């Protein structure tokens, strides 16, 4: 399985694209959390309260999942970032193989 | 050292399993916060609150860590996620080595 | 592109610590929240709140990285761990790139 790691301007947008994604069994779920961002951007250091999002899905879903989140990410240039999973405990890793598309 | 991820219902039941981790030095340290998860409970969508906790520990533990956690753990199909660290500032490294079971 | 997770005491020192590697262009962005950390120190079990932060790079700027940091931060022992991103969209790496120092 793999981790995806992306953040968004706000909660609206965040949820939207999650939910989405969930209606559309790209991801077994998802945690999301606010933080400060700091970042540069055309010449400039902004500071900006953005909302991290960690979500779950099984490895050969990540070509698709990438390319299903770019056309409905806000953000023009998102992150989308893949950390695979080492191990998993074989229960939850069952369940998530279950909640993701055939 | 590798990190482990997982989540809880409630901060109660959160600090006791990390602190009991500890006490048993299964794990040097953990970070613990608050996030919204989002994933399909009877046949709905759900949004629910949770502690994220983030595991610091050595690879060979693992195994015992990961069975330690099912067997205190409050969630029926807990996610036991583990993520290994590529690099790491050697002093920290041997900090987190010094203070885990032999 | 890695990941490097780090913790502060404090917003004050988090934002100072960050803001410099970002004017030193030695990291293209950092996501800051808070969070609250259980760990070993000296015989007993210490609970203290953190800022964590995430930091994207390149990965030839992590032994840089790693110093500066260590030059820094408030703590004696900090915790600078990296993660490997295992893939990305490349619009977005090409963007982290360009922002961080050849
Ligand atoms: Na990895
Ligand atoms: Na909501």
């Amino acid at each position: 399985m793999i981790i995806v790691y992306t953040t968004f301007p706000d909660w609206e947008s965040a949820e939207k694209v999650v939910k989405t994604l969930l209606k559309e069994r790209l991801i077994a779920c998802a945690n999301l959390r606010e933080h400060r961002a700091f970042y540069w951007w055309e010449g400039k250091i902004e500071e900006d309260k953005e909302v991290g999002a960690i979500l779950k899905t099984r490895e050969d879903l990540w070509e698709e999942l990438k390319e299903r989140i770019k056309e409905l990410h806000p953000y023009d240039v998102p992150a989308i970032i893949r950390i695979d999973v080492d191990d998993v405990n074989e229960d939850y890793l069952k369940w998530l193989i279950e909640e993701t598309k055939k």
